DNA sequence: ATCTGTACATGTACAGAT
DNA sequence: ATCTGTACATGTACAGAT
DNA sequence: ATCTGTACATGTACAGAT
DNA sequence: ATCTGTACATGTACAGAT
């Protein structure tokens, strides 16, 4: 039945093959162009995070994240109004995106778009453009065609090697089901830092920068047994990424037909997904043989985070992605609605 | 019991520092010494290995392994005679077939000068023992400790042919942790088996395993539970430690081999439920009866490389391994009456 | 003549395909 | 159960630069 | 290139609780 | 007798400064 449903979500060879060598061209070509003629983002490296590089892209391979990274030593970071997610940047390539020893996100993504722009304008094998640039977004998002429409976010990223801000100190409670040793050595690796970009009316708005996990959020993904060989040639298989897949399904099934959920994102599902794996650590817990008490307790957990008002981001304890600020009181019951009726009618939205 | 014996064993903080501090005013100095000073083993880094510092030390801290690793361009091995662990290899100009005595004997002869200007410790150097890669040390604070000075070359290259098989570790620590390991570089040290030969050193991958032994990642860890792999290998380590200063048919048995015993039984038995501390008697009695096999089968196989035999008739004799033998079994089976002297 | 940033060479885990 | 494409990590060769 | 500062893992020592 | 919490000690990786 779930089993079923797996089956159809999984990607298909031939349709990541043809996906990837078209949007590794385009990557590939961007990031040569920002490393050229003095260029303010010389040095920029890629990294590939989200769904498909961490193998819980579901349906299709049509969408693809990639951070462009670039280190900025001695920086200075002011903590935005105790949100804890957000920052303004203070302190050279980036002398023309300061104000005050301010670094402004927005005038610096509009060089990084401006410049993509360009450079998509001067390929003709492939059919790709640069979408309308939507607020809120950190992204400058290319839609190619070619079996099929392709989206690629990239993502620009202050890259910081310093230790991660003291917001984090209380997040990735990991000890019980990764380790100490996992947690510091995470802890060691640079954190980032992404234009927030929204035109809500408020104080700094265009110099807001966003922390972002996803490179730790990847390791998670990849090595996320408490047992080493979880999911190894010589482990035994658990069933963690497959409730993922089947919780980000609901959602995405559920947000293509109702706009009430505009609010709601796969990376609430994922959050969440975290806390779990944090509350069942061990990998009997997510036993093949059980994916449908494992996708149950998850849908339970989901609801009760919806109820509350309450769902922490893991790795910043004091933001809550469910507060009333973010999301109103009655898109939260209309999606808590929609998840209990599926839940105890059999899923009918699997089916469509 | 067993737990009575493990409080003796345990080391004492007091003790630990004293050694400690005045180890590393040796090791620091002689460090400076090799690159500061415009000699071949300039770039010389540091690495430090061994029991001390895998956290499986008895007794005393009285025996400290460190490691003086020198990077190396891409050179090429051949194997030496099929031994899989021996090797001829090809500023070090001069030590030219790179001969391991010929750069032994340089590294040991400026260590000797250096230690030669120390007037704030009593330390001097060990006469050189044949088929030792290692300068050895002798410090006294009012206590004997040693200190083994390894020179070892370090290789970027992927691993030799004969470890393709070794660390057979993917049912226990896993394959991404295999696959990590084997990108680490690997070492050669000038042992002798004859003086251009070199062998081959997994000491990094050892300490390693030793510090990440679990198949739960919080195996020993503050929010994990606690297993007694490493109390076994202290155990196994005392008992021949003990029968090795009472008879000298022993001379040829070394902790190396209950290491490597050990490490055979932790992927056997890879589970840390297979070694809760409630069980440590069934785990020492385990890792015995696997040892005296290896003894009556005249086979302990190298944990890296598959087909050298520590145990083979070339290296120990028969007699000496059924020696050990009746030795194991009678303490096995009266009570271990050595662990009271 | 030497040095180097860029590209390729080699290896393997994960997961889909057979 | 075996086989195969993609991604990703680490090493090294080399045309263009110094 | 070397050195120091910071953070945290792995030990040990011991008291109060179980 | 064992366990738990705190203190005290050493080791070790890595970033930023010199
Ligand atoms: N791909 C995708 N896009 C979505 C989803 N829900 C809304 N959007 C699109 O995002 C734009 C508006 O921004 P948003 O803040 O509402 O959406 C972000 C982000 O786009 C989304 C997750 O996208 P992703 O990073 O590609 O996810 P992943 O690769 O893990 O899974 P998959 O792509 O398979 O779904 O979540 C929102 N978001 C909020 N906070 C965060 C955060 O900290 N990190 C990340 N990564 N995302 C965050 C509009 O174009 C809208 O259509 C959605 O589910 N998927
Ligand atoms: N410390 C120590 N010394 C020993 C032991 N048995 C003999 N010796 C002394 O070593 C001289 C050389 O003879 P050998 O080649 O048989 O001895 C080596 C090596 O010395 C010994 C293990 O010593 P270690 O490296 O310090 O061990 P670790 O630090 O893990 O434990 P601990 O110090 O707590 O015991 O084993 C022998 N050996 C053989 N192959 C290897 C190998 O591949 N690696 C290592 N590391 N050792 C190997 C003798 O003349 C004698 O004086 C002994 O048990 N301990
Ligand atoms: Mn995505
Ligand atoms: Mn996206
Ligand atoms: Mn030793
Ligand atoms: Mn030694
Ligand atoms: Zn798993
Ligand atoms: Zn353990």
């Amino acid at each position: 039945k779930l089993k079923k449903v797996l089956d159809k979500l999984r990607l298909k060879r031939k349709d990541i093959s043809e996906a990837a060598e078209t949007v590794n061209k385009v990557v590939e070509r961007l990031l040569r162009r920002m490393q050229k003629r003095e260029s303010e983002f010389k040095g920029v490296e890629q990294l590939n995070t989200g769904s498909y590089y961490e193998h819980v892209k579901i349906s299709a391979p049509n969408e693809f994240d990639v951070m462009f990274k670039l280190e900025v030593p001695r920086i200075e970071l002011q903590e935005y109004y105790e949100t804890g997610a957000f920052y303004l940047v203070k302190f050279n390539p980036l002398s023309h995106f300061l104000e005050g020893e301010v670094l402004s996100a927005t005038k610096m993504l509009s060089k990084f778009r401006k410049i993509i722009k360009e450079e998509v304008k001067e390929i003709k094998d492939i059919d790709v453009s640069v979408e309308k640039e939507k607020p809120g977004s950190p992204a400058v998002t290319l839609l190619i065609r070619n079996p099929e429409e392709i989206s690629v976010d990239i993502i620009l990223a202050l890259e910081s090697k310093g230790s991660w801000p003291i917001s984090t100190k209380e997040g990735l409670p990991i000890q019980g089901w990764l380790g100490t040793k996992v947690r510091t050595n995470l802890r060691r690796e640079p954190f980032y830092l992404v234009p927030k970009n929204a035109k809500d009316g408020n104080s700094f708005q265009g110099e807001t920068w966003r922390l972002s996990f996803s490179h730790t959020e990847k390791y998670i993904l990849n090595n996320h047994g408490i047992e080493k060989t979880c999911c190894e040639s010589s482990g035994a298989k658990c069933c963690r990424k497959e409730c993922l897949k089947l919780m980000k399904y609901l959602l995405e099934q559920l947000k293509k037909e109702f706009q009430e959920l505009d609010a709601f994102c796969s990376y609430h599902v994922k959050t969440a997904i975290f806390h779990m794996w944090t509350q069942d650590p061990q990998d009997s817990q997510w036993d093949p043989r059980n994916l449908s008490s494992c996708f149950d307790k998850l849908l339970a957990f989901f609801l009760e985070c919806l109820r509350t008002e309450k769902l922490d981001h893991y790795f910043i304890p004091k933001f809550n992605l469910f507060s009333q600020e973010l999301i109103d009181r009655k898109s939260k019951e209309f999606l808590s609605k929609k998840i209990e009726y599926e839940r105890n009618n059999g899923f009918p939205i699997f089916d469509k």
